[PDB]
């Protein structure tokens, strides 16, 4: 899996409160977090399908 899948999720400094998915390597699956709407890091997926496929192998 890409190394960025190991980074903790990043809400960022903007004020939206939208659900995004990130890969939790300790838990072994993608989980939800709140994304603020700007400056996403790569462990941030709009689609949970994308999160599991990109990071779950």
């Amino acid at each position: 899996r890409p190394d960025f899948c190991l980074e903790p999720p990043y809400t960022g400094p903007c004020k939206a409160r939208i659900i995004r998915y990130f890969y939790n390597a300790k838990a072994g699956l993608c989980q939800t977090f709140v994304y603020g709407g700007c400056r996403a890091k790569r462990n941030n997926f709009k689609s949970a399908e994308d999160c599991m496929r990109t990071c779950g192998g």
